[PDB]
C-alpha cells in the first residue's frame, strides 16, 4: 500500500529503458555515424522523450490519479476518445518490444554463447544472409512458446525475480564504466590484424603474417591458403592485392590516452558490401576482387536509418507509472520520479558514445558481431572482470525485459476490453481468477510472431519506433489542445509546464515519423484517425440513444457547456431576436410581416426564436399545439428564417408572454432582444386589458433588461420579394439611446430589400452648441466604419422634451407630456415625411399602474400617421 | 443579356486552356518521356481536371447561380469560409499565369523571331545559362509595364480583340493537324546532320561533310574548324572522335509511313549535360571530351518533373463560367459547356503526343530551341503553309492569354475586398468609375514580377501548378464534405454526380501535390488551413458580437439547426433528465437528494435541466432570481452535475410547473423525462391543493407523453460520498411498462455508489404459464447484454390487479382498488424487504377530477413503509 518515489516509479522505469540496444547496436551506431552525427541522434531522441514526460506530468498533476496502470491516467484525464488511440498504439508497440527483445536474445546466444550449433548451416559464401535469417525464424519461435507458457503459468516467480533482472543491468552498466577507466593508464590486450586500408576477418586464423615460422621450415601461413590458390609452396598464381601488400597487426584498444576523438570524428556511411577500410594505412592500388575472407558492410546505412534503429533504446516511459495504485503522493511522484529516470538514462547514452570513440579503434567499431576480435563483444572488451560478465548479463537483461513485455500486453488489452469502448474486442476481456487472460495472451503471441518472421533487429526497430512515436505524438497533441482550447475540467497544476512545450514535442515526433518511412507514416496517421472517430461515433450510440444525429447533439452539449465559464457581457452587442406572434381563433399568425422583417435583419445569421401562446387548459389541446407549430415551421422556412420555435398552451395571455421572455434559449444561448407587433385596433371594445398586456410586456423587458423593438403600421411592410429604391431612413437620437440606434440602420441596408436607400441622421439636441456634438457623431462614424450616413441637428426647447429628460434624470405632468407629443411630431414629418422607415426612441413607461393612458396616447400622437416606424429602446449595452 | 452555351461558356473556356505549352514544351515532353510515359502524364492531368468540372457542376446545378464571375458561385454555395481559400489560391495562380505567359512570349521572340538582338551576350561557352536567364529578367519587365498600362487604360480594346486571340489559336491548332496529314505520303524537306550516336548543333554550319568541295580545291570543311585545332590543312592534332567517325546527314521527318511508335517508344530521361544520343547509329568508342559545338541536356529531367511542367496546359476551367450573368440557362450551361470543352482539349493533347512520335525523329524531339533544325520550331516544321504562321500565331496567343490573365487578377481581388471578409485587404477594393482598380493592379503587377526574376518557364510552372492544385483540391474537398455530412441547404440536382467522385479527385490532387515538391506541399496546406480558420474566427467577431466564445456559439447553432431535419424517434430511447426542485421561503432546495440521484444516473453525460419556480410578481424580485440561480449553480457543481438551469418567477405554482415541462430545451435538444420529489408531509393542514399540484404534474406528463420518475422517502437517499455493498434491487414488471424498467437498473450500477449491489427481477405475472414468459425475459437479457440480473415470477390473482388491467385495457371500483393495494404490498415486502432500492410502476391517474384521493391513498399503501423506491412510468418508447 505504501511505496516511495525511488523503489516505486524510478526503478521500474529504469528497468524498462536500459536493454538490448546499449549492448547490441550502440557501438555500431558509434562507428558508423562517427562521434558527431551519432551524438546528434541521441539528443534528438532523448529530447523527443523528455518532452513527453513533461506532458505526461501535466496528466499526472491534473486529476484524481486513478489507481492501477498508466492507461487510466491517460484515459480519464483526456476523455476516452484519445485513450482508444494512445492506449492501442502503446499496445502494438509493446508486442513488438517483446519480439525485439527476444530476437536480440537469440542473436547473442547464436553468435557469442553458442556459435557452434546452428541448424541451418551456410551452404556457400553468400548464403550468410539467408542462413542467419533462417536461423532467427526457426529459433525464436522455439523460445517464444516458452515465454508465453511461463507468463501464463509461472507468473508468481516473474513478479519475484524482477529485482535480479535489474540487478543484471546494474552490474552490466558499471562494468563498461569500470573497465573504461582501466584502459586509461592500463589497457588490456586485444590485438587486431590489418592489411592495407582494408582488413580481414580474424576468426579462424590465429597468428597473422605472410609466412609461418615453423621451427625448422618457415611455411607460408594460413593466409596464403586463404588468399592464394591453395596451401602449397611460396609461389605464383596468387592474388594481386595480397602479394603487393603486407600483413600488419596493430592494437584495437589505444585507450583514452591517445587522441582519438580528433581523428575518429567524421561520418563513415557506406553502401552494403563495402570492405571496412581504415582511413590511415599504407595500400597498393592493385584492385583485387578477391572477396573470400574479409569484413563487409552488412546492410546499407544512412543517418535517417540509424535514428529509427537507435530509438527503442529510449522507450519505456509509460512503464514508469505502472504502480500508481501503490503510491502515496502520485501527483508529485510521476513528474519527479520519471523525469529523473530520463536524466539518468540520457547521461549514460551520451557518455558511452564519447567513451567508445575515445577508447576503441574505429575499424572494429564498424565491426558487427566481433568478427575481427574473434567473436568477442566490442563492449565486452571494455569489461574489467570478463566479457562473459556482460555477455551472460546482457543475455539475461533482454530476457527479463522480454519477460516484462509480455505481462503488459496481456494486462492492457483487458483494461480496454473491460472498458467496453470497442465492441469488436469484447471477447478479449475474459480473464482468469487472478487477472490473466487467455485471449489477450493469444493476441500478444500472434502479433509478436510476425517480428520473428522479420528475423532482424534492424528491421523490427523501425517498425517498433513507429508505434511508440504514434503514442508520444498523441500524448503531446492532446495535452496541447485541451490547454489551448480550454476543454472543461482541465487544470494542469504543474510548475514546469507550458502549452507550447507539448506543441514543440508534437512537431518533433512528427518530424521523426516521416523521416523514418513516409508510406508507413501516412498509413499510420490515417488508421489512427478513423479509429479515433469510431470511438466518437460509438459514444453517440450508447449515450444519446443511437444514430449519427447524436454526434451533433454531443457536439451541441460540448459547446453549450463551454460558455458557462465566462460572462456574456465581455465586449460587444448584437441583437438576438425573440419575436412573438399573436394567434387568434383558427390559429394563424396575426402579422407575418414581423417574420419577414426579422429575417430582414439576421438573414442566415444568429439566434432567432419565434414566440407563440395558446390560452387555456393544456390537458387536451396538445395535438393542436403539435399542429400549430407546424404552421410556423412552414412559415419560417418560407421567409428564409433559420430559427427556433416555442409554443405554449398557457392559461392567460399575460402569463405566457411574461414567460417566454424570461425562459427562452437554454444556457448560454440566450435571446438578446424582443420584437413585437402592435395593438392596432386600439381604441375599441374589449381589448383594453389586451392593450395592457402589451403594456405588461414593456415592464417585463425593463426588469429583464432586454431591448425592445416594436413595429407600427405592420401591414404596410415590404415583403421579401419587392425592393426599395431612394427613400431616406431617419434615426432620432437621445444621448441615452445607445449604439443600437447607430447599428440598426447599418444592419438594414445589408439586406437587398433595404439596399438602395439613404440614411439621414436627424438628431435631437438638448445642449446649446452643435459643432462639437456633430464632431461627436463624426468621430463615431470614423469609429463605426459606417460613414455613409448623413447628419442633421434639431433643437427647439428642452421643456418640450420634459417627457424625456424626466426619464433621463431617472437614468398634470402626464398631460404636460401630451402637449409636447404634438409639438415634436411636427418636427418629424416636416423633415422626414416620405421616409420608407423611421427610427424613434421608446421612452420609459411609468411605474404607476394608472399611467396606462398617460404613456400611450402620448405615443399614438408620437406615431402621427407615419408610414413605417420602429419604436426602440434597450438597456445596459456596449458597442465597440 | 441573352447568350448561348457555345459562344458563352465554351469559347471563353477554350480560349483559356490552349496556350503556350502546346507550342513551347510539348514536344520536349514527347521526346523525353517517350510515347508511353508522356501518354501517362496527360491522362493523369486531364482526369485531374475532369473531376473538378464535375464537382463544379454540382455547384452549378445546386443553388441560385448568382450573376457575375465564378467566385460568387463558389462562395455562396459552400459558405464564405471556403471562398476565402478557393478564391485566394486561384488569385495567386492567375498572377503567375500572366507571368508565365509573358515569359513564354519573350522566349519565342528572343529565340525564333529576333535571335540577333540580345543585350546580354554570352561571354564564354558556359555563360549560356546565365546569359539566357539574364535576358529574361531584363526583357520581360520591359514588357510587363506595357501590359499593365494597357489593362489600366486600353481595357476597351482588349474586350474587343478577344476574338482575334482565339482566332490566333484556332488557325494555329489546325495547321499542326493539316501539316500532319501532309507528311503522310508527302513529307517536306528538313534535313538533320548526325555523327555517331551523338550529334551536333547545325546553327552556323550549312553543309555537313568532313571536307568541303570547293570547285578546284576540296578543303576540310567548317566542321574541321569546329573540331580540329583550326581552319588549316588536312592534318593531325585533331579530335579522337571526329577522326574515327564520319559525317552523316539524315532526314528528321520520316513521316507517318515509317514505323516510329514501335521504335521511338521508351523513356529517355538523362542528367543535365548529357549529349543527345541517337539509339541507332554507328559509333567508335574513342571517348573525346570535346564539348564545343554539340547538343546537350539543358536541365536534369525526371517523370515527376514533367508532370509539374505540363500541368498548366490543362488549367483555366474556372474561366469557363466568368460570364454567368449573361446566360439564360446557367444551371444547364456550366455542366454542359465546360465539360465538353474539357473533352475537346483532351482530344487535342492525346492526339499530338501520338502525332509527334509518329512523324518527327526522336533526336530532334529532345532538341530544345530547334537548334539542330536551324532555329525552326519543331512544331513549325509540321506546318503546311509556313512555320512563321505558327511562330507569329503562338506569339499572339500567349500574348492575349497574358492579356486575359491580367483582367481577372485585378477584378477578383475587388470581389473579395468588397466582400470585406478579410480586413487586411480592405484597401484593395477602391475601384474606378468603371470597375478597374489601382491597388489590385498594383498587387497583381508585383506578384507577377517575381516570376520574371525566376526567368525560366520550367521553374515557374511547378510553382504555378501548386496553386491551381490548391484550388482544385479544396473544390473537391468542399463538395464531398457537404454531400457526406449533409450540410443544410445543399441539394446537388445533377445527373452525373456522386459524392465519391469528388473524393477520388480529392485524392489525386493530393497525390499530384507531394510528388511535385514536398516541402512546398506541406507549407501550402498549412498556410491554407490557418487562413481558413481566420475566416471562421472573423465570422464570430462580426455576427455573435465578438470574441472566441462566439465560435462555440456558432458551432452550437450550426449543430442545433441540423436535427430539425429528421424525427427524434428514429431508433432508441435514453433518459434525458428534467429535474425540478421546490423552493420555500429563504429560498433553498427542499430536497437536494434528487440532484445527487440525477447525477447518479447520467454522470458526465447528456442533457440535464434543473427546474425551479418562484411565486408572484416578477416585476421586482428579478435580482433574487439572479441570486437564487447562483445557489443551484454552486450546488450542481458540488454534486458533479453538468447540466443547465432554468428559473421562473411565475404567479402560481401550477402554472410554472406546467410550463417548464413543455418549454425547456430549445429545438432538437429536448428533455426526455421528468424527475420529481414527493409531497412528503402529505396528510397535513393546507398543502392539499399543493398535493394536487403534484397531481397536476402527472396529467401534464401523460399529455406531453414524457416519462416520469418520482422518488419516495427522499431524505433516506445515499450521498455521492458513501457507497453500498450487497443489497438487492427489484423491478416489478407489467407488460405495458417498457424497457425503461429493464434499462434503469442497468444505468444505476455503473455509478460507484450503486456498484456492489445485486439485481433481483421480481416480475408480476397475469397469464398462466411462466416458462415461456421466463424465456421471454431471458431472450431479452441475451438481447440487452445485461444477463447479470436474476429473475423470479409471482402471480396470485388477476382480480387483485384490476387496478392495473383496467388501465391495460385502456392502453366502489376505486375502493375496490384500495383493498388490492394492501394485498400486493404484502408480496413486495416478503421477498424484498431489505432492498436498497425498489422499482415500482406508477399506474394511470384517473381522468376524473375527484379521483384525487382515489389514486393517492392507493399509492400511499403502495409505499408500505419501504426504504427507497422509484415510481416510474413512461409512454411511447423503443429500446433496441
Ligand atoms: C610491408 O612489410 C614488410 C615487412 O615484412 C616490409 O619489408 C615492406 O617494406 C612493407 N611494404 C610497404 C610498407 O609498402
Ligand atoms: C586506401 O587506399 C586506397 C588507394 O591505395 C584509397 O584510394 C582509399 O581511399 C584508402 N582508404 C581509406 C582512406 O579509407
Ligand atoms: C564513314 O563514312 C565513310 C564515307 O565517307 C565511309 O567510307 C566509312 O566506311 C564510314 N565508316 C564507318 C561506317 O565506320
Ligand atoms: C552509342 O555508342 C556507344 C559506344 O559506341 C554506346 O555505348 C552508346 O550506348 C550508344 N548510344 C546510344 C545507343 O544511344
Amino acid at each position: 500500500p505504501q511505496m516511495g518515489t525511488f523503489m516505486g516509479v524510478y526503478l521500474p522505469c529504469l528497468q524498462n529503458i536500459f536493454g538490448v540496444i546499449l549492448f547490441l547496436r550502440l557501438t555500431w551506431v558509434v562507428g558508423t555515424a562517427g562521434v558527431l552525427q551519432a551524438f546528434a541522434i541521441v539528443l534528438i531522441c532523448c529530447c523527443c522523450t523528455m518532452l513527453t514526460a513533461i506532458s505526461m506530468s501535466a496528466i499526472a498533476t491534473n486529476g484524481v490519479v486513478p489507481a492501477g496502470g498508466s492507461y487510466f491516467m491517460i484515459s480519464r484525464a483526456l476523455g476516452p476518445e484519445f485513450g482508444g488511440a494512445v492506449g492501442l498504439c502503446f499496445y502494438l508497440g509493446t508486442t513488438f518490444a517483446a519480439a525485439m527483445y527476444i530476437l536480440g536474445a537469440i542473436e547473442i546466444f547464436l553468435v557469442y554463447i553458442v556459435p557452434r550449433a546452428a541448424i541451418f548451416h551456410s551452404d556457400d559464401a553468400l548464403k550468410e544472409s539467408a542462413a542467419m535469417l533462417n536461423n532467427m525464424r526457426v529459433y525464436g519461435t522455439a523460445f517464444l512458446v516458452l515465454m508465453v507458457l511461463v507468463v501464463f503459468i509461472g507468473v508468481r516467480y516473474v513478479n519475484k525475480f524482477a529485482s535480479l533482472f535489474l540487478a543484471c543491468v546494474i552490474v552490466s552498466i558499471l562494468a563498461i564504466y569500470a573497465g573504461a577507466i582501466k584502459s586509461s593508464f592500463a589497457p588490456p590486450h586485444f590485438p587486431v590484424c590489418m592489411l592495407g586500408n582494408r582488413t580481414l576477418s580474424s576468426r579462424h586464423i590465429d597468428v597473422c603474417s605472410k609466412t609461418k615460422e615453423i621451427n625448422n621450415m618457415t611455411v607460408p601461413s594460413k593466409l596464403w591458403g586463404f588468399f592464394c590458390n591453395s596451401s602449397q609452396f611460396f609461389n605464383a598464381t596468387c592474388d594481386e592485392y595480397f602479394v603487393h601488400n603486407n600483413v600488419t597487426s596493430i592494437q584495437g584498444i589505444p585507450g583514452l590516452a591517445s587522441g582519438i576523438i580528433t581523428e575518429n570524428l567524421w561520418s563513415n556511411y557506406l553502401p552494403k558490401g563495402e570492405i571496412i577500410e581504415k582511413p590511415s594505412a599504407k595500400s597498393s592500388d592493385v584492385l583485387g576482387s578477391l572477396n573470400h575472407e574479409y569484413v563487409l558492410v552488412d546492410i546499407t546505412t544512412s543517418f535517417t536509418l540509424l535514428v529509427g534503429i537507435f530509438f527503442p533504446s529510449v522507450t519505456g516511459i509509460m512503464a514508469g507509472s505502472n504502480r500508481s495504485g501503490d503510491l502515496k503522493d502520485a501527483q508529485k511522484s510521476i513528474p519527479i520520479g520519471t523525469i529523473l529516470a530520463i536524466l539518468t538514462t540520457s547521461f549514460v547514452y551520451l557518455s558511452n558514445v564519447v567513451l567508445f570513440g575515445a577508447c576503441i579503434e574505429g575499424v572494429v567499431l564498424r565491426d558487427k558481431f566481433g568478427d575481427a576480435v574473434k567473436g568477442n563483444l566490442v563492449v565486452g572488451t571494455l569489461s574489467w572482470p570478463s566479457p562473459w560478465v556482460i555477455v551472460i548479463g546482457s543475455f539475461f537483461s533482454t530476457c527479463g525485459a522480454g519477460l516484462q513485455s509480455l505481462t503488459g500486453a496481456p494486462r492492457l488489452l483487458q483494461a480496454i476490453a473491460k472498458d467496453n469502448i470497442i465492441p469488436f474486442l469484447r471477447v478479449f476481456g475474459h480473464s482468469k481468477a487472478n487477472g490473466e487472460p487467455t485471449w489477450a495472451l493469444l493476441l500478444t503471441a500472434a502479433i509478436a510472431e510476425l517480428g520473428i518472421l522479420i528475423a532482424s533487429l534492424d528491421l523490427v526497430a523501425p517498425i517498433l519506433s513507429m508505434f511508440f512515436l504514434m503514442c508520444y505524438l498523441f500524448v503531446n497533441l492532446a495535452c496541447a489542445l485541451q490547454t489551448l482550447l480550454r476543454t472543461p475540467n482541465w487544470r494542469p497544476r504543474f510548475r514546469y509546464y507550458h502549452w507550447a512545450l507539448s506543441f514543440m514535442g508534437m512537431s518533433i515526433c512528427l518530424a521523426l515519423m516521416f523521416i523514418s518511412s513516409w508510406y508507413y507514416a501516412i498509413v499510420a496517421m490515417v488508421i489512427a484517425g478513423m479509429i479515433y472517430k469510431y470511438i466518437e461515433y460509438q459514444g453517440a450510440e450508447k449515450e444519446w440513444g443511437d444514430g449519427i444525429r447524436g454526434l451533433s447533439l454531443s457536439a451541441a452539449r460540448f459547446a453549450l457547456l463551454r460558455l458557462e465559464e465566462g460572462p456574456p457581457h465581455t465586449k460587444n452587442w448584437r441583437p438576438q431576436l425573440l419575436v412573438l406572434l399573436k394567434l387568434d381563433e383558427d390559429l394563424h399568425v396575426k402579422h407575418p410581416r414581423l417574420l419577414t422583417f426579422a429575417s430582414q435583419l439576421k438573414a442566415g445569421k444568429g439566434l432567432t426564436i419565434v414566440g407563440s401562446v395558446i390560452v387555456g387548459n393544456f390537458l387536451e389541446n396538445y395535438g393542436e399545439a403539435l399542429a400549430a407549430e407546424q404552421t410556423i415551421k412552414h412559415l419560417m422556412e418560407a421567409e428564409k428564417v433559420k430559427g427556433f420555435c416555442q409554443l405554449v398552451v398557457a392559461a392567460k395571455l399575460r402569463e405566457g408572454i411574461s414567460h417566454l421572455i424570461q425562459s427562452c434559449g437554454l444556457g448560454g444561448m440566450k435571446h438578446n432582444t424582443v420584437v413585437m407587433g402592435w395593438p392596432n385596433g386600439w381604441r375599441q371594445s374589449e381589448d383594453a386589458r389586451a392593450w395592457k398586456t402589451f403594456i405588461g410586456t414593456v415592464r417585463v423587458t425593463t426588469a429583464a433588461h432586454l431591448a425592445l423593438l416594436v413595429a407600427k403600421n405592420i401591414s404596410f411592410f415590404p415583403s421579401n420579394v419587392e425592393q426599395f429604391s431612394e427613400g431616406n431612413i431617419d434615426v432620432w437620437w437621445i444621448v441615452h439611446d445607445g449604439g443600437m440606434l447607430m447599428l440598426l440602420p447599418f444592419l438594414l441596408k445589408q439586406h437587398k430589400v433595404w439596399r438602395k436607400c439613404s440614411i439621414r441622421i436627424f438628431t435631437v439636441a438638448q445642449l446649446e452648441d452643435n459643432s462639437i456634438q456633430m464632431k461627436k457623431d463624426l468621430a463615431t462614424f470614423l469609429y463605426h466604419l459606417r460613414i455613409e450616413a448623413e447628419v442633421e441637428v434639431v433643437e427647439m426647447h428642452d421643456s418640450d422634451i420634459s417627457a424625456y429628460t424626466y426619464e433621463r434624470t431617472l437614468m398634470q405632468s402626464n398631460v404636460r407630456r401630451m402637449h409636447t407629443a404634438v409639438k415634436l411630431n411636427e418636427v418629424i414629418v416636416n423633415k422626414s415625411h416620405e421616409a420608407k422607415l423611421v427610427l424613434l426612441n421608446m421612452p420609459g413607461p411609468p411605474r404607476n399602474p394608472e399611467g396606462d393612458e398617460n404613456y400611450m396616447e402620448f405615443l399614438e400622437v408620437l406615431t402621427e400617421g407615419l408610414e413605417r416606424v420602429l419604436l426602440v429602446r434597450g438597456g445596459g449595452s456596449e458597442v465597440i
